[PDB]
């Protein structure tokens, strides 16, 4: 059955679309299946089952339905390029606060479209959200002004926090775990729960979280510097985490805004992201995106990219999100990876496809993570521009050869030498931590640095 | 850097770690990347990836964190197969209860892993689950058993359900949409939201609730039967899927067990899921798996096939779940499939990989749906074994020429015609109904029945 | 929850698992924290099902939560030291709702990994099914003991 006709209006602008601000805009990589119907019938299909219709014509439909159509109005076959305007009238809201849901919009603009047969694959690169529909999402309420604020940080441009993932991934008891904690922040700031981390049976939750603040104790009052911990809080069951975030605030006490609660926001999902944001607004959200590759890595041809995934995380209101390495670390990112950053950081920003203004909606923090380490960093911030960020380096801290502590450090001196525009290797003979950093991972040393040896 | 000799043991046996029951497995299709490790080092570093390790040694290791490795014990170069054994002492627990949660497994084994740099993909097509952890899952509260027998059926193979979707998927105002499922249900027995229907500001979710109440009431009292419908409650919010909970059982009263919520698990999330499964044990927890498509799909490489889907699902406690219509309906799927019906509702059944022992929890129902119609149903259900399942067919039965009402009586005469092992031709013609359906899709009716209107 | 639910815990057949062996804990009241849990780690060593006596509970020489870590610990040495699963039901019988979720609440926490092990006895004759139904409906997954003290008072065949 063709719906072209229907789902199909390539007369609109995008322009008077935006101009309206009555519409979402999506924008998709699409190939249809081979055997079926062309690039604007596969394209009209996709639209009907993204809002109003099914894969054949029904007698309830009215004119009334019809008015709230989802509509492609500009495709491009040559570049497998395919804009869907939906009404902003579709999307779910809550009937307790009046609020939107990204679940609706999941369901609606990603959802059944990635099971239709006629199809090969399609992927949303970007999408424009706006003002009536965008001030309906809650936004994050804690930046890393907030963290800023702790460390004794200008509240604006704070700079750079250092910081960690306690490694091993799994495997520490509480107490030894809690000593990897002190030892780290006798250089660092910032320390985050690996992912997995939280009531495992030979590291019970309780037992660990007092062990941690027992540390955060003895690191704060030994350096005299503000101290912050990142804590899993993650569960199938909305009360495990209210239990879990209770439980830490109360017994970190005087100490309890240096804390940030950290959701596995893809595995999880949305309700538990929402869960954390909405019963513990006053603690910064960290949104860790495990398992986000299964769907976001350029080897995918479906879903949605990390850039669409990092722009919804802004939405639903994380403190901050993983964005990647930017191609500078172990895991998949590319450069241009940068322009993520910008999308969550600032008021306004362009994406793929769209310019998206925030409305002064507060901004999403890039937590750069994933093999980086001191010797990797300044060809990281060369690429973005700012340090005013956090960066977690789990390998890359207790990987250093003279232990968590030197890592640390090594991960400050590194980007207090890209601030100061030094020569890394130069820089090296004035700053001890940093040159043992060279010797600590020396195969990446030899192809950042060639001739370090010499000096 | 070769992780091998620690996260690697081939001398291991499946059948032996199965019956230490202390492992869970995972069977992988995998490919490295070029220009990294070799096949046995990139799974090394996969299982390091999901357990307890990282891209570099750290110092912080000890003997007990290596006692607790998830260890590759087989792989199959040729097959790109790879299967990996996790200490079910990994997995996080839920503080409260002491319970498992789904949020941990996919963190771990299909978390960062599908963002590693060396590896093109990777996807999970099975795994098992011995009863240490098995037993620690919620399962399901509800059956298909007590659908059965609020349709006042045999609670032992009590049947087939005939089911729709109402259709637009949005449009419809509060009584249209009620007199959709007034029409349907002097046929039919399940009605379904379609997954985004909720609180549209054309639609307001209070006002919806009871125009369909009222609509039971009226049906129920003019065909003497039960009618069943299932409510979308999904939401971002937890205690917006409470509120809508509540208030439809407060609405319904008296058919409060008539109800079943539907969730939208797959975007919402396994906390969304949870919710409805923990808050509302007693009413039929109905889950679509709308967006599944984005990893599910045979044309993925990555994440995980709609038989881990559906197998996962069971442990989150699903009364039911959309398994597809196994290549006889407009999504993509395959005959195969049947293997996935199986797993969810017998108490012992073999995966792709693994066998299934599930210790008497609960079945999930196989809910059929896709681009459903009387006239695909004999079909389906020959390569099944039985219709002891709900199925809905939107566009099948709103599609029909004759109405909603004459659309619900094709698909029970259609199931009817399957019972008797009848030809459908020969029984259409003492069954008006499911003859009308040849004339409403006569390109199904063409492809399937080639000289069908002579008789 | 039903008998199901402890044949599997007890890593018996879920279809006729068979014979759960049990014991009440003797003294009815009069035992403190440590010797409660002291025979309970002794009975444990050949059976499988302890249950409080019906009354036991908070009273002032045996304190509600120092029992129940107590016993906590001894289901842990006694399961480490047979190899065996072990079971436990815990009086949480009160008239106040809300006391009936602390107690409920408290002892699945401090059990964690053997919160499957554990059953919750109500005196739901003497308390009511109002007290049953708080049990049935918070903790669905926790096996509900009910206990009928008290019943003898109608239910005797002397009682017309
Ligand atoms: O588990 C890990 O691998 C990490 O702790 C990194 O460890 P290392 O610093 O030791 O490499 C992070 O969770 C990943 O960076 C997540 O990736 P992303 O930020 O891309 O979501
Ligand atoms: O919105 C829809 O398309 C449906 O209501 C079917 O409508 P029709 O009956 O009109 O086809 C179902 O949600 C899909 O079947 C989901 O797919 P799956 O079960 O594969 O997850
Ligand atoms: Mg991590
Ligand atoms: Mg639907
Ligand atoms: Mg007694």
């Amino acid at each position: 059955m063709d719906q072209s006709n229907r789902y199909a209006n390539l007369n609109l602008k995008e322009s008077e679309l935006i101009a309206g601000g009555r519409h979402v805009l999506c924008a998709y990589i699409m190939k249809p299946k081979a055997g079926f119907g062309n690039f604007i019938q596969t394209a009209a299909h996709f639209a009907a089952e993204s809002s109003t219709g099914t894969n054949v014509e029904v007698s309830t439909t009215d004119d009334f339905t019809r008015g709230v159509d989802a509509l492609v109005y500009e495709v491009d076959e040559a570049n497998s390029l395919m804009k869907i305007a939906y009404p902003i009238e579709l999307f779910d809201r809550n009937v307790i606060d009046g609020r939107a849901m990204i679940a609706s919009f999941l369901t609606l603009t990603i959802g059944n479209n990635q099971g239709m047969g006629d199809v090969e694959y399609a992927k949303m690169y970007d999408f424009y959200v706006p003002p009536a529909y965008l001030k309906l999402f809650d936004g994050p309420s804690t930046t890393i002004k907030d963290l800023w604020r702790v460390l004794g940080r200008p509240v604006i441009n704070g700079g750079f926090i250092v910081g960690t993932i306690i490694k091993p991934k799994l495997g520490l008891r509480p107490q030894p775990f809690a000593n990897a904690c002190y030892d780290f922040w006798l250089g660092g700031d910032f320390i985050k729960n690996d992912e997995p981390q939280g009531n495992q049976v030979f590291a019970p939750f309780k037992d660990t979280v007092r062990a941690v603040a027992d540390a955060m104790r003895r690191a704060q009052d030994k350096t005299g510097e503000a101290k912050l911990f990142s804590f899993n809080i993650t569960a199938d069951d909305h009360y495990e985490m209210l239990a879990r975030g209770e439980f830490i605030l109360e017994t970190f006490a005087d100490n309890a805004d240096h804390i940030a609660f950290l959701v596995d926001g893809y595995v999880a999902g949305p309700a538990a992201v929402t869960t954390a944001r909405r019963a513990f607004p006053k603690q910064y959200l960290h949104y860790h995106r495990a398992g986000h590759g299964a769907v976001t890595s350029p080897q995918s041809k479906r879903g949605y990219t990390a850039f669409v995934l990092s722009k919804m995380a802004r939405l639903q209101g994380a403190s901050g999100i993983h964005t990647g390495t930017m191609g500078f670390g172990k895991a998949e990112g590319e450069a241009a990876d940068r322009a993520i950053a910008y999308m969550i950081t600032e008021d306004a920003a362009d994406g793929p496809y769209f310019h998206q203004e925030w409305l002064g909606m507060n901004p999403t923090t890039p937590i750069i993570s994933g093999g980086m380490n001191a010797l990797r960093m300044p060809g990281f911030f060369d690429n973005l521009g700012h340090s005013n960020l956090i960066m977690t380096a789990g390998g890359g801290a207790f990987g250093h050869v003279d232990g968590g502590a030197a890592g640390a450090k090594s991960l400050r001196q590194a980007e207090q030498c890209w601030k100061q525009g030094a020569d890394p290797v130069e820089f090296a003979k004035d700053h001890r931590e940093f040159a043992r950093a060279f010797e600590s991972f020396p195969q990446d040393a030899d192809k950042l640095y060639p001739n370090w040896r010499a000096k």
